[PDB]
């Protein structure tokens, strides 16, 4: 996701949490954010850029085989020289088994929990944008061009973004908090209050990641690629038929998020 995707997952996470995560979240965090993990949610989005990180790069996705539509852990990550566990999925696991550990202590001077928690927090996020979950040679959408409305675009764009920028301009004034709680709603007493208990029911850390990949990739490739042509425009019929998807989404990252870090935090 773009940063309200994100901000919007990490929200939905922390008020879910249980006392010992709430806790732990709040002793991990820089005092500049006032208590806030969706105020530093989108951190990974602004390092991976820097040369430090750039083992970071890979992390944010998977790359599938272009038109399969499904996702394998071994066959698919890797980075693009063949390193394993290097995507989205590797990564959950990573800085999940970090903070496993904050409970009992670390001597090890390079695990840093603070970025644990925040790469944890932003990657949930990411796994569950279907299109950080695309095909190869598009780069998940991100070499298809488009138009959005009136404005150029990628299809990548669409799902990390235009979507939600637009439902939050024309049914919440611009204002994502709100809309944020409407997604909220949603789950507490809404359509998804039924199936709540099977979005936190996935097994240990893998079988949750490999869940989350496959539901990625088979949205990515029944709404997401699904009628989109290059160069071509998407509007009214595209944004109302994908907008519940994507709403979903982020509502299921935040939930899973916070069952993630009440479980590593926890007894
Ligand atoms: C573990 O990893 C953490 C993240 O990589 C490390 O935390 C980072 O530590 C640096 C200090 O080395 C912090 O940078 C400082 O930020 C403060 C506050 O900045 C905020 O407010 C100012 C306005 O005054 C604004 O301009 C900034 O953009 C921020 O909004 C500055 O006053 C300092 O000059 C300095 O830049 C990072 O904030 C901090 N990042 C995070 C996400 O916490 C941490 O140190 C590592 N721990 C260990 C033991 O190595
Ligand atoms: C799991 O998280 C750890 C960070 O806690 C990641 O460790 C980092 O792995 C990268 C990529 O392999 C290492 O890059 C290397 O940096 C050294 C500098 O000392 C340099 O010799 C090489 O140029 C190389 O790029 C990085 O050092 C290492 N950092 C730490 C703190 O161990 C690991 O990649 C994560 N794995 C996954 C699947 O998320
Ligand atoms: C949370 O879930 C509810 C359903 O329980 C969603 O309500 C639906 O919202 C969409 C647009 O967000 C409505 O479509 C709009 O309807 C008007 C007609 O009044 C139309 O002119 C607009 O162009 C647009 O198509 C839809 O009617 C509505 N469904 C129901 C049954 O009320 C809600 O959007 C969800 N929101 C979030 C943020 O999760
Ligand atoms: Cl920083
Ligand atoms: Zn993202
Ligand atoms: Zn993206
Ligand atoms: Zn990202």
């Amino acid at each position: 996701w773009s940063k309200e995707g994100h901000v919007m997952t990490c929200r939905i996470a922390q008020g879910l949490l249980n006392d010992e995560a709430a806790h732990a979240v709040k002793m991990l965090l820089p005092e500049y954010v006032n208590g806030d993990l969706s105020a530093l949610c989108v951190w990974p989005d602004q390092v991976r850029h820097w040369y430090k990180y750039k083992w970071t790069s890979p992390l944010h996705f998977i790359d599938t085989p272009d038109k399969a539509c499904n996702f394998d852990y071994e066959r698919d990550c890797h980075d693009q020289h063949g390193v394993k566990d290097m995507c989205v999925a590797g990564a959950i696991q990573n800085f999940t088994t970090q903070l496993s550990h904050y409970r009992e202590g670390t001597s090890d001077r390079r695990y840093n929990m603070t970025e644990a928690l925040l790469f944890l927090s932003h990657f949930m996020g990411d796994i569950h944008q279907p299109m950080h979950v695309g095909f190869t040679s598009d780069a998940g959408g991100n070499s298809i061009d488009l138009r959005w409305f009136r404005h150029k675009s990628n299809l990548h764009h669409v799902w990390d973004r235009e979507i939600i920028l637009t439902a939050a301009k024309d049914y919440y004034a611009k204002d994502i908090n709100l809309l944020e709680e409407d997604i909220e709603g949603n789950f507490t007493d809404g359509i998804w209050s039924d199936d709540l208990a099977s979005w936190r029911e996935c097994g240990n850390v893998f079988s949750c990641v490999n869940k989350f990949a496959t539901e990625s990739i088979n949205i990515a490739c029944k709404w997401g690629y699904k009628g989109v042509e290059a160069g071509e425009t998407l509007s009214d019929d595209y944004f109302n038929s994908r907008l519940p998807i994507v709403m979903k989404r982020v509502a299921q990252g935040g939930i899973r998020l916070a069952m993630l870090l009440n479980n590593v935090f926890g007894a």
